[PDB]
């Protein structure tokens, strides 16, 4: 699975965990077995303006 | 001229000022008839580690 997040929301991608993206983006299974790999994109996603 | 500073000091390319990068590094003259062009290169220039 691939998705853009800010900063702040990505202790929301977890099992078993409240938010946002919890409740109505992405909600990941209270027994999860796989791997959560999130680094930061700000030379491929922002643009001026 | 062409360089690289941090954000903080882009106020020190100026006319007239004193800091770490006008009397060290880049010195600008006080009859400076030209342009001082600044633009953020976080996407080409930082790199994580």
């Amino acid at each position: 699975d691939s998705f853009v997040i800010r900063g702040d929301e990505v202790r929301q991608i977890a099992p078993g965990q409240t938010g946002k993206i919890a409740d109505y983006n992405y909600k990941l299974p209270d027994d999860f077995t796989g791997c959560v790999i999130a680094w930061n994109s700000n030379n491929l996603d922002s643009k001026v303006g």
